């Protein structure tokens, strides 16, 4: 079976990916970065945004894993002493798949870009002050104005999300969930406060007011685009595809991660 | 159609309940409040949500309607100047129908009780601290110290759940969101503090360490149970049932009770 | 020296106390718990905040120490194997006295009582829903509606306080702050939502608008006051005295409860 | 009396100020911007700000008198049309002063620069993550990771504060309040979450981690510093001095922008 191997790139997860390849090499295996079935990601959840950009045109032919030999590792399932167990398990796999949603963002300019998102898409201003119209499948929703505005995945609330305010939601919901940074609330300005969370085939719509240039980011990476007339968010009809050999639930993972470990 | 008419009790709502009889008095219907298929609520939500639970055994024959002469009325979608249009609308009927999900509460005791809600289920000591363990699909998630907890529908996001920083969601979505009240954080006691948000099928259980009384909330109603082994949350099998007439979408419901109007 | 000694009643803080009262007796110490000097609380904060409430009619006169046999110890500046060297310490005595600010706490019949706080005074409803009218410097300032009200001191800014989302403030400022629980803010009601901080001589007032009777706490001690017309709180002029005999800062103090330790 | 007057440079503005100028001109009052005595700006709280900064180096021989013909003006003290009262009141003068904190930053560079802040001051990462090491008092604190952090004076506290969560404080008060942006929390990193109050000669200072670039801003100016050493807050010993001809209490001014007017 086609697989792949992403490191971090210090020793110790270079070091582990040729060892994978080399306990790979005793099985019907075929190392293969074009078209992988299998991507491995050695290293953090940084590393595994990384992996998931690099094919995300063939997210419906790929199952990915992560190892964690980074600091938190939330999209890991493996130590790197399981990985010799990976790989007898991954040979002979008839493992079962689980897949995540995603979150599709649209930016319009003046005069069509598409992101695919496993984290989340921000949006601030290049500057100036960040002044938004929200609108929701149409519907004139309120002007935000503030440092800017978060739609994060489900397994993305763990991230930017949770640090905003928003609230943690499992990843068998098709949803989104839309959370503000340092909104301003006077008597002359108002916003919902309230992270709000939309389903699958609502459609929510930023509008610049004033200011068209803003600085977009989709998981890792942050662009300045100019002369925006639109940004445009929904779940993505994509999903992220795991590869899972053993139960861990997510809101173990949660635990795992924020409670105790 | 059998249909019954409840009135928060004021003058103002009893005259518009004599009215709508009045005017069903013109068509094929029936007052009946043993059998109804239509029930219209007169008041404001505390009105709606008393309307509910009259009827909470009957859910699946019946199509609620509210009216609102209260102050906020989020579960309204009708001033009484429309309630002759609603009349004539309902007489004729071929209306649609649109499901809430609801949520169930199940306390268990040394040596059952179930409940219904359409808001939310709070849970608070009697007096002493309050400590409960957290468990999500049998698996320990948290000791939660402070002053309760609040399980939330869909609909209730928008009520005491919004109060507590809670995230708010579409109804269509069949979830339920647990908050925190004033959480305990210092070196020894740890809890995630962000609100989650469970799917179907997914069970939350609450369980005392220490003290086993508990003042346990379904909507309005607030009753002291003693001797608690286990309180289980679970998104309920059961939905409740409007009649809609017209295009009132729950984001333009958010906006109109919470942006302006 | 006249000196008392509190303990929080288990086996461990018993022996300590009846230990430091046995090296007491080697100095010129005498054990008077009627008009003690000195007051030594072995416990936890709650041991600490009941010894406190003990001698409020005394404040002036006494210096208090905390020795935690308790969990975190908020109020503790000693660790148990610390004690001898503590008696010795005490003895010879000429440590250096560090005052903490306090508040005062009025409520007010139909047809007065006062309370001091080191931690808090805190106001909900008895049963009911909660709403006051919340008037400054007799200024009318907000009608809050919600679940309660939270008045802390600097040092209990990092109780309960800190639960509710309020700001942690070094006890050098003579202030008290203001914290919502779970306030309602949609269209119809407002509240200011932030934390509050008042300097002395600032004077707050709940007045009731509907129902009269309220659940009263200061610090661990919470009453039901019944036909209340008014709750006012102030920054009191009395203040409570350490006796510190080397230096732990507050930020420290803070960084060992809170971050780690 | 020498006086300048700044204004937002719209045609309602500057007709204000002409016809000011032209009042004062029939008083003994001589227009200076060198060295005014009185400084009246006629705008919102953003030509106030420029105003105030526009003559740091004077704030010891200066009164400042805010006219709002911008929208929200939480430091103006006149409407337009009390402008010829202005005038007259000013002229025979005798006013009382009343005087607001100000915040000291220091900016230290590898191989110094300071300003003074009204609102606040914050710092950002200038792209990459932003990491800082809190010393309060050469006592380290926490490791800070998110998106930056506001120190913000009394009369800040009501502006980018507010939005942050942060406490807001009467300006009677000499304390400077820091608060967080999007802080990290989860096993491997934490923060102590709560806004800090911190009293006058308490020094808190930022240390870079890693990178060494960041974005500080004071008020309205942001600018990028880079091979940063250090970042140091402190309640500045300078303060602004308003004139003041009516009570017009900050809680009131604190009821009028955010409760309702
Ligand atoms: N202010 C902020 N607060 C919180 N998160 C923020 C903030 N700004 C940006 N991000 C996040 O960064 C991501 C990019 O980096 C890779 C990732 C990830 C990552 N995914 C998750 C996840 N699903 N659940 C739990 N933890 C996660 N992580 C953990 O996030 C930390 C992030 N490293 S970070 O340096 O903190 C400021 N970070 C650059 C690590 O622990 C990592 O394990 C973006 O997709 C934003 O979601
Ligand atoms: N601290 C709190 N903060 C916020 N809500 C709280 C709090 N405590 C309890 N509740 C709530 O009360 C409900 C019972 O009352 C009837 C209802 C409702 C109600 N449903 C909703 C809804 N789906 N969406 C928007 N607004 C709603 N309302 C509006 O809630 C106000 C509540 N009246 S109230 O007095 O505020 C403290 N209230 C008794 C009214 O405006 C009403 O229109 C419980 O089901 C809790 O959800
Ligand atoms: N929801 C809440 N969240 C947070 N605090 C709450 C809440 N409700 C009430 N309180 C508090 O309880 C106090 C009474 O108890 C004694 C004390 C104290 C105490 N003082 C402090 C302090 N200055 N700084 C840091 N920690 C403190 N402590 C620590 O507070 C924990 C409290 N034990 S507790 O059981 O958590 C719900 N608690 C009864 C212990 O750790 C203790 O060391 C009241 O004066 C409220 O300030
Ligand atoms: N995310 C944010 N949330 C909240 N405030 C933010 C945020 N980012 C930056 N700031 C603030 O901007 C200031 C610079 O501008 C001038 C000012 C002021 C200003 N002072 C105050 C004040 N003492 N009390 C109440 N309102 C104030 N204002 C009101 O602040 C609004 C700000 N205009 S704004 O565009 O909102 C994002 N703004 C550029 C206006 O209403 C104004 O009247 C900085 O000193 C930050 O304090």
């Amino acid at each position: 079976m086609k697989y792949m191997i992403t490191s971090k790139g210090d020793e110790k997860s270079d070091l582990l990916r040729l060892n994978m390849i080399a306990g790979f090499g005793e099985y019907d295996m075929e190392y293969d970065d074009v078209e992988p079935e299998i991507v491995i990601s050695i290293g953090g959840d940084g590393t595994f945004l990384s992996a998931f950009h690099q094919y995300e045109e063939r997210l419906d032919e790929i199952a990915f894993i992560g190892i964690h030999t980074g600091h938190l590792g939330f999209y890991a399932d493996w130590r790197p002493a399981e990985a010799d167990k990976l790989v007898k398990l991954l040979a002979k796999g008839e493992y079962q798949k689980v897949s995540y949603p995603l979150l599709k963002t649209t930016v319009k300019y003046g005069i069509e870009a598409t992101y695919l998102a496993l984290n989340e898409s921000t949006v601030k201003s290049s500057g100036g002050p960040f002044v938004v119209d929200v609108v929701i499948n149409d519907i004139h929703f309120e002007r935000f104005r503030g440092d800017g505005l978060c739609m994060s995945t489900p397994s993305g609330t763990t991230a930017y999300n949770k640090s905003l305010g928003g609230a943690l939601m499992h990843p068998s919901i098709e949803a989104m969930q839309l959370t503000e940074m340092a909104s301003i609330n006077n008597r002359v300005y108002r916003t919902i406060g309230s992270p709000l969370v939309f389903p699958k085939h609502h459609v929510v719509s930023l509008q610049p007011v004033n200011d068209k240039d803003f600085q977009i980011s989709v998981d890792h990476l942050s662009i300045l685009h100019r002369d925006v007339q639109e940004i445009r968010y929904e779940v993505s009809a994509k999903k992220i595809h795991f590869a899972r050999f053993r139960s861990f639930p997510f809101w173990r993972r949660v635990h795992d991660s924020f409670i105790e470990d």
